[PDB]
C-alpha cells in the first residue's frame, strides 16, 4: 500500500503523536521558509529517531546561499542544503537571532540529516492529504496576506480573497480533518503561540485549494 495508493484516514494530527516541536516566533525576520523546513525536518527527524529535537531555523537562514535569508527562502532549497551540508544543527547549538548572519554551521552540534525530497503535485490536495497521512507533516506555502488570516482565532478559515498564486508565508502541515463539516488542514505558524488558537491555524481543505495551500508543497526525505 504505496503513500498515493489505499485508505487514507478521515483524520490525522501529529501533535498527538510526538511529531511537532512547541510553536516558534520568527519574529521581525522574514524566515518562515527556514521553520516551515525545520518542522517537517523535525517530524522525519522524530519518525525515524524516536527523539523530537528543535533544529536551527538560523542554521538555514545563514547557510542556504541562494535563499534570502531574514528576505524569503524555498524549503526545498532549504533541504538540498542540509542533504549536500550532511548535517543541520539543533536550535540550542546555532540559536535564532532573527537576522542574517554568516553561516557558522559545526557539524558536533548536527542533530539531523536528510537524504532529498518530494514535492507534492501542484495544487493537488488529495495528493497532500495522502503524504500527510503517510509521511508526517509537510511543508506548504500559501498567502497570509489577508486580514482575515492574520486575526484569525477559532473554526475553519476560508476567505474567498485568498490568492492562491500569493504564496507569501510558509507554514507546517501537521495533519488534517473536519470540524462541525468543514474539512481542513492543520495548520502550525511561526508567530508565537499568542496567534491563532496556541499557534495553529485550521485552514479550509477540499475547497478549491484554498490560499494556496497544495501549490508549494514538499517533505525531506530521511
Ligand atoms: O479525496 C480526498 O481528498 C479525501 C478522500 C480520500 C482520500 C484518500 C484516500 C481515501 C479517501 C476516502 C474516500 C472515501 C471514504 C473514505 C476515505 C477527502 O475527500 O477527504
Amino acid at each position: 500500500i504505496p503513500e498515493w495508493e489505499g485508505r487514507a484516514p478521515d483524520s490525522v494530527d501529529y501533535r498527538k503523536k510526538g511529531y511537532v516541536t512547541p510553536v516558534k516566533n520568527q519574529g521581525q525576520c522574514g524566515s518562515s521558509w527556514a521553520f516551515s523546513s525545520v518542522g517537517a525536518l523535525e517530524g522525519q527527524l522524530k519518525k525515524k529517531t524516536g527523539k523530537l529535537l528543535n533544529l536551527s531555523p538560523q542554521n538555514l537562514v545563514d547557510c542556504v546561499s541562494e535563499n534570502d535569508g531574514c528576505g524569503g527562502g524555498y524549503m526545498t532549497n532549504a533541504f538540498q542544503y542540509v542533504q549536500k551540508n550532511r548535517g543541520i544543527d539543533s536550535e540550542d547549538a546555532y540559536p535564532y537571532v532573527g537576522q542574517e548572519e554568516s553561516c557558522m554551521y559545526n557539524p558536533t552540534g548536527k542533530a539531523a540529516k536528510c537524504r532529498g525530497y518530494r514535492e507534492i503535485p501542484e495544487g493537488n490536495e488529495k495528493a497532500l492529504k495522502r503524504a500527510v497521512a503517510r509521511v508526517g507533516p509537510v511543508s506548504v506555502a500559501i498567502d497570509a496576506s489577508l486580514t482575515s488570516f492574520q486575526f484569525y482565532s477559532k473554526g475553519v478559515y476560508y476567505d474567498e480573497s485568498c490568492n492562491s498564486d500569493n504564496l507569501n508565508h510558509a507554514v507546517l502541515a501537521v495533519g488534517y480533518g473536519i470540524q462541525k463539516g468543514n474539512k481542513h488542514w492543520i495548520i502550525k505558524n511561526s508567530w508565537g503561540e499568542n496567534w491563532g488558537n496556541k499557534g495553529y491555524i485550521l485552514m479550509a481543505r477540499n475547497k478549491n485549494n484554498a490560499c494556496g495551500i497544495a501549490n508549494l508543497a514538499s517533505f525531506p526525505k530521511m
